[PDB]
RNA sequence: UGAAGGCCUGUUUCCUAGGCUACAUACGAGGGACAUGUUCCUUAGCAGUGCGACCUGGCUCGCACCAACCACACGGGGCUCAUUCUCAGC
């Protein structure tokens, strides 16, 4: 049956061989793809004569009636899309005349002959692709008045000249796509006959670095701000092949994906105005000082896998002074390459960059000098992402150019050192430090003395060593709030460990084999870890071997939401463990060995809970340990999920799996 | 208080300052060590007059009267070790004339001058080692007339001469030492004097290559048969060494710890008769084929650690043809070596030898290939130990020669290969390959096709793959009766595996994660495993994922004699799960999660049960769980180890941590 | 006096055989989101597309198991010092 929703009958995946007509006379909405339909009988649209669109596509419909839309005055889309209408004709449209969007996606349509759209007047969008046209003429007349979205794709449109385009003289073209056509030559003034053509999509068309230089000059004097390039056959560039834009205010042009291996000197000149160029996925050799020579206004340039992989010693190489013309420059990205390393001058110039990525860039970079980043100077720099760069070593200062840097980033890397301090030399004002998943990292009493300003610091999986030494190498760090400390085998610590940190809220320690800190036959006693740092908010404590919480390592944490202590081994839990935690809001404790869950535990917690968790324990259905849960559950609000398939009994030796809420507490207390 | 034992009261750290007389008078023994003692009063040993031995030592004791002895005349073995006797004189003895076994170990009686020792005729051993003595005589008449062990050990003996020997002219020294004594000449005739000479042992006398050539002769034309002449300093021998021995029926000589670094031609020459020779810890640099010539009745030659270190490519290396003398030859043992590797013509000449070592001997034996061990052909060989030599690769037939070899082993290795069988070739009648302990052994369908002998064979850690192969490896080795498969990781395997061995007696399966094959829902139901072969005795499945055994998997093995299912997962025992094990004798079921004990499971088992352990279990005390369990305890005589302590309880929620066996089942059933 | 010893008492060192711990890593199963290579299945007897699906893969990512790994806590086996209780020879 059709799912019937608020005046939306969405009917999808319901082989519906004939169009069903249903209850709901109100309906303005109706999906019918994915159904096998023959065609839809125009006549059985008199029980529904207010739907204000219709989705029909995916079904093999023959043809289509005008009346169909007549008989529905009130229609604003219709989604026709890889139907089978392989002719067409005005009538079919001619009493049309409240659409505005028509989708038509694979029709066979291949050849149209008629003035079939002088009805639609509010037509904004109209979806002509993948339908075999040979050329792009709809009509005769001046018509679509706005139209503003006009795809042709995958069609087999070889030339572009003004008769074939004359029938949009007044209308603004807001996204003309042309992609996948191999177009092979623009007649004269085929663009300069549409209003006001903004975008052009021209993906996949098999270009040359020829045909580009003529195009060029077929879109000048135009209003065209958008242009992509993807996806064609421009090996190279020179000062001649965009010489058609200059008359033009190009905002954005992309070139990625154009095995582009040449970029010639002076080959942006004529783009004074541009302002994000992708460069994406190119195999471009070098960059001379003079290649961007004349973007004087980019503001975005991304080189993202744009260099060719490494040869045979031919590795890519960009000179110095290779960016001093982006003097507007505000974000820079140069991922996935294999540029050797930095040398003194190579950003040199970006007076206005701020935001930096060097994701698996460099090769060389095994060992970061005080003079890597001296190009950096004044760049006031907000964002240093160098994940994965086997970085092996950092040395002394090397960051002390980054005066404004804010977040920077040294994770999945090979930093294999011995923190002391020095390595943040510099960072005034630093926001977080995304420092995990590294090979060794043994921390010292002041390894982040120098950094105050700490907000956010993660710490996962980076084999920590030497995190009890006295005092706490996070002493200094008071505006700190979220830490995390996961995978690292951490043995033991010294409760001498966060103090002070009265900003700390979220806290993470999975996986640290803490288990003999908190056992009440310790050395000295447990230790009354997380003392005092009443703003926690969530805290992490699963897989941590953890065998006892001792009373009251919880006090004074009331504004604590989410505890979550699974994966652990907790049987015996004395009273009053949880008793300031009024405020909880979420409890996990799965894969526990925790037998019974009474009331002087659990009371206070589960009093305003949201969604607990204790699946998989072995719970002992019997009245004087679990009586009060099974109420509990009974009468709660709590979201608990699996409670009919996970939660089971696993004694009395007869109720071995018998489902947890059906054990009748009725006979007892 | 001392512990009285049949007539044999050991009083070993007492503090007994004084000797106590309590009642046993029928006392035969009576030990002292370890006691602070004054002195023995001779007259406390009236109520103790039925003593035959005393064990009075490690006792500062300060003089002896001869009352002790003499009021006890039944006195056979008095030790007196490590007590302080300054002095001794002729009476303490003059009166004692049926003790056989004198012990004075340090006692600081450096000087003698008396005739002490006439009334001795039954004393055989006599121990005077430590005692700073300055001359070996004892007397001067010819007495001890069976004596028959004599040690000097840590004395300070500058010489022998035939004076201070006199007194044992018709005595026979069984074995006569003289360790640690710096011994500096040999005055002739110092050894013809005493009546039958058998053992010697100059143990860290500090000899030479000189003083050896002497003291030979002076050994000459007596009857000595065993000498040992290890810890000196015989940095080489020649053949004018040992000459003095010709004369001699020498069996077994010892030549350890001498720095042995150059054994010249001929050095045996003299010794036709040698049996035993041990060459073990010297740095011998190489070994002539006339190394050896002259010991044409040797039977057991040890070369352990017998070559210098690996150097400077200086190593040690022996020649062809080396041990072509040695046709009597049947241990040859040469642990610990660095020998390069083996030649064509190595063990030429060995037509006898039968037991040979060869455990970390070899540095570029990496590859075993077919003509390594071609010198062996006419060797009778019955085992062939090649443990820790980093053997790589073992070629095709590299065994053939070895025929009549029986105990093989090739643990302990660097072994990473896919057997084919052809690696046995020529194995005609083999008995057991230690095979443990490698990298990677790839098995084959016919990897143990050509030897159908086997009895034992172990294949502990040595990361198994393909053993689900049909058919099983295993098929033909129908005689085998000891099969191990420990440690290996076997992820599955099919019912085939071990069809027809119905010989096979111990079966080892520790750590394999053979858990879904014995579940009940297995892709076309458990695997039954263990199929008819009765003769199993010992089953051992430790730690091996188990989940759940199906009904049925432990049919008609009636003689099976211990399970061993600990460490795994098992908490549901359906009835009838052992059933025809009414022989067996121990269970093993610990650290399980078993909680109920039933008595339609473990009732067959338990009848004629030796000793159980089913320690650490979460049991359930109640009484439809283990009522029948804690009566059995009751009323059995079963070995059930750590009774009282590791068997405790986890439900209801009182009875928690509670002792089994107090658990009163009289108030149910 | 010094020197020498049994005797204990504690330490420390060092191993070896443990159990227990957690971590990375790996071999497995069984999962959920894929676009695929073909298989059905109908649509314009065929070709082309367009109701879902199955089998095979390249898997990402959580799960249970087991193995070896190294880390942590604590026993357990050798040795080497302590300062006492008592000798003699002087």
């Amino acid at each position: 049956q059709c799912t019937v929703r608020y005046n939306v009958a969405d009917c999808s995946h319901l082989k519906l061989t004939h169009i069903p007509d249903d209850l709901p006379s109100n309906i303005t909405v109706l999906n019918l793809t994915h159904n096998q339909l023959r065609r839809l009988p125009p006549t059985n649209f008199t029980r529904y004569s207010q739907l204000a669109i219709l989705d029909a596509g995916f079904n093999s419909i023959s043809k289509l009636e005008p009346e169909l839309c007549q008989i529905l005055p009130l229609l604003k889309v219709l989604n026709l899309q890889h139907n089978e209408l392989s002719q067409i004709s005005d009538q079919t449209f001619v009493f049309c005349t409240n659409l505005t969007e028509l989708d038509l996606m694979s029709n066979s349509i291949h050849k149209i002959k008629s003035n079939p759209f002088k009805n639609q007047k509010n037509l904004i969008k109209l979806d002509l692709s993948h339908n075999g046209l040979s050329s792009t003429k709809l009509g005769t007349g001046v018509q679509l008045e706005n139209l503003q979205e006009l795809l042709l794709a995958k069609n087999k449109i070889l030339a572009l000249r003004s008769e074939e385009l004359e029938f949009l003289g007044n209308s603004s073209l807001r996204k003309l796509d042309l992609s996948s056509n191999p177009l092979k030559e623009f007649s004269p003034g085929c663009f300069q006959t549409i209003g006001k053509l903004f975008a052009l999509l021209l993906n996949n068309a098999q270009l040359n670095p020829h045909l580009t230089e003529k195009l060029c000059w077929e879109l000048s004097n135009t209003s065209i701000q958008n242009l992509s390039l993807a996806n064609n056959q421009l090996l190279a560039t020179s000062e001649s092949t965009f010489s058609g834009l200059k008359w033009t205010n190009l905002t954005q042009l992309d070139l990625s994906y154009n095995n582009l291996h040449d970029v010639g000197n002076g080959s942006f000149s004529y783009l004074p105005s541009l302002r994000y160029l992708s460069l994406e996925y190119n195999n471009i050799q070098r960059l001379s000082p003079r290649s961007f020579y004349g973007l004087s206004n980019l503001r975005y340039l991304s080189l993202k896998r744009a260099f060719t992989k490494q040869s045979l010693a031919s590795h890519p190489n960009i000179d110095d002074f290779s960016f001093q013309w982006l003097k507007y420059l505000e974000y820079l990205n140069m991922d996935d390459n294999n540029i050797p390393s930095t040398k003194s001058n190579t950003f040199t110039g970006l007076v206005s960059l701020k935001y930096l990525s060097l994701s698996k860039t460099f090769t060389s970079l095994q060992t970061l000098t005080n003079e890597t980043f001296v190009s950096l100077a004044h760049s006031p720099l907000l964002t240093l992402n160098l994940t994965k760069n086997h970085i092996s070593k950092i040395a002394n200062g090397t960051f002390s150019w980054l005066g404004q840097l804010r977040i920077l980033d040294l994770g999945l890397n090979e930093i294999e050192q011995k923190l002391s301090g020095q390595e943040w030399r510099g960072l005034r004002n630093i926001f977080e430090i995304y420092l995990s998943y590294n090979k060794y990292l043994q921390l010292s009493t002041s390894s982040f003395a120098l950094v105050p300003s700490l907000q956010r610091l993660m710490l996962r999986r980076v084999a920590l060593k030497n995190v009890d030494i006295s005092p706490s190498p996070f002493r200094p760090l008071r505006n700190l709030t979220i830490l995390d400390l996961s995978n690292n085998n951490i043995a033991n610590i010294n409760e001498d460990l966060l103090e002070g940190l009265e900003n700390l809220e979220i806290l993470d320690f999975q996986h640290n084999n803490l288990a003999r800190l908190w056992k009440r036959a310790n050395p000295g006693g447990p230790v009354n870890f997380l003392k005092g740092l009443s703003h926690l908010h969530i805290l992490n404590l699963e897989s941590n071997g953890l065998d006892e919480i001792p009373v009251g390592v919880f006090k004074n944490l009331f504004e604590l939401k989410s505890i979550n202590l699974g994966l652990n081994n907790l049987n015996k839990l004395e009273p009053f463990i949880f008793d300031d935690q009024t405020s909880l809001r979420s409890l996990n404790l799965q894969k526990n060995l925790i037998t019974s869950v009474e009331k002087d535990v659990f009371g206070p917690p589960f009093q305003n809970l949201n969604s607990l968790d204790m699946r998989f324990n072995p719970f002992d259905c019997t009245c004087e340990s679990i009586s009060w849960f099974v109420n509990w559950i009974n009468q709660t609000h709590t979201n608990i999920s699996e409670l009919s398939t996970h939660y089971l009994c696993n004694t009395p030796h007869h109720y071995y799996g018998f489902p947890l809420k059906l054990f009748d507490t009725s006979s007892c207390k």
